[PDB]
């Protein structure tokens, strides 16, 4: 049965991930734009910059903002979201550490609109604690082979570069930026942590009082009060939204592609990443085919 | 290995379901059978104020005019995430501890009060009727819905509509008792459907203009694919755009493996209680995954029960 090469591009965007994946047997799937401004809803980008820019000038409140926040995120994560759950009886076991067959590279996977950006906006006052935990525990399974890259890039690049590539009602809010950094270098402190042993429910205590501190992973965030009993305690669907979400990210491999470069070097910087990258078996002979149809039409239809 | 039994118990709300669940309970030993209850803590203080409340206010508030379609749906939207959160949780940590199909003296029985599905489409998709949602918004909630495990039982609800009101009357939306009821039997009849070996696609164009387990096949009119014929979805061709169709195979992928039954609950309390013990006769069991699954899941119910279903 033949070999597939999942690889999702993924970090916080304004680095060049879409520059990066345009300039590299092997399909793409692009950025659902089309979904985001006309498909899913009009101008869900639009709303979800304007709607922050409101909350911090006072015009809304935190409540009126986590509920267009939150509605629009499900609007954001759904082309996402489907072309997993289409795609995932295909994926079989792994491979192993030769030949990939094909090669499936996504702009981005589902935890980017299911936990990354919710958690950003939590961190900028505009979504619940508790939604972000409602998010994460619909996270589709980790199947082998996810292989996701985040990237690399000071900030002061990142904002510059951001700048000049500003989306189609976007607003340049480095407040936003800051956040959604910060959520990914967490996000990748996270897996290393899980993958080296850290148990969340026995570091929990060190909030309050080999692998990276509890204090510099994802479960910083869940220390919210929103989410905690009189007693402080975490209440049990909290705990247990976590505990998935130890489950969902401890598997996946993660890799680091350094963008402050140019476009030419974060195109080979990216093939070169792929050797240390999974790969599985198909379920069916057929499954080739019907992924590339699918890349082929997830594209024409909702990216541009 | 030991064998376990999960049933749900669904549908429009207002029919006894959680009366008979608990009589049913009641004649099981202390520990080879749990009850699951509403989660209402979670929806009235743990995932946020009130849900409930905010759900009917917005509903009537669109009614009134006093707020835009588009209001209304960021909010129901919101609001369905906040009302199926605990059941996406329970089911995620559930799954693990779920082995193969057994056949039809189970070591531990879960009575659940709802499945996933209530929240991540049967509510949407009537609030979808209602005009509180957005088709977009329901095929979304649709493509989240977890993997049906091995020996999913639903248990759905018969109840003449006249009996339905009497009893639901004590704001009392009857188009909305309508919507669900109209929605729960679409679901059954999409079960049947796909049992029997219907494919969407080949008859989408079909549609213009019950049982779960017995009788002929539906009519894809009568199934839950009827209610995503809206123009939104279509592209200017006329077909679905393919995202919401993937969605779709979503849908029959979901539902297509349930073992859904009906209870009738147009009788006593007793009498919907010995009825639906009846029914469990024929449900599907499977095997754990691990010897101490049993003893986890007995704890996994009991704290839910603690601490959100009251
Ligand atoms: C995935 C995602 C993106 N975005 C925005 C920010 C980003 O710059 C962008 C393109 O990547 C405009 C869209 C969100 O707000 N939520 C999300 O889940
Ligand atoms: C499960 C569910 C219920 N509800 C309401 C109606 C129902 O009568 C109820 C108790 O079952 C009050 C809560 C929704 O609005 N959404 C949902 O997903």
């Amino acid at each position: 049965m033949p070999t597939l090469l999942r690889v999702y591009i993924d970090g916080p965007h304004g680095m060049g991930k879409t520059t990066t994946t345009q300039l590299l047997d092997i399909v793409y799937v692009p950025e659902p734009m089309t979904y985001w401004r006309v498909l899913g809803a009009s101008e869900t980008i639009a709303n979800i910059f304007t709607t922050q820019h409101r909350l911090d000038q006072g015009e809304i409140s935190a409540g009126d903002a986590a509920v267009v926040m939150t509605s629009a995120q499900i609007t954001m994560g759904m082309p996402y979201a489907v072309t997993d759950a289409v795609l995932a009886p295909h994926i079989g076991g792994e491979a192993g550490s030769p030949p990939p067959a094909l090669t499936l590279i996504f702009d981005r996977h589902p935890i980017a609109a299911l936990l990354c950006y919710p958690a950003a906006r939590y961190l900028m006052g505009s979504m619940t604690p508790q939604a972000v935990l409602a998010f994460v525990a619909l996270i589709p399974p980790t199947l082998p082979g996810t292989n996701i890259v985040l990237g690399a890039l000071p900030e002061d690049r990142h904002i510059d570069r951001l700048a000049k590539r500003q989306r189609p009602g976007e607003r340049l809010d480095l407040a936003m930026l800051a956040a959604i950094r910060r959520v990914y270098g967490l996000l990748a402190n996270t897996v290393r942590y899980l993958q080296c042993g850290g148990s969340w429910r026995e570091d929990w205590g060190q909030l309050s009082g080999p692998r990276p501190h509890i204090g510099d992973t994802l479960f910083t965030l869940f220390r919210a009060p929103e989410l905690l009993a009189p007693n402080g305690d975490l209440y049990n669907v909290f705990a247990w939204a976590l505990d998935v979400l130890a489950k969902r990210l401890r598997s996946m491999h993660v890799f680091i592609l350094d963008y402050d470069q140019s476009p030419a070097g974060c195109r080979d910087a990216l093939l070169q990443l792929t050797s240390g990258m999974v790969q599985t078996h198909v379920t069916t002979p057929g499954s080739i085919p019907t992924i590339c149809d699918l890349a082929r039409t997830f594209a024409r239809e909702m990216g541009e």
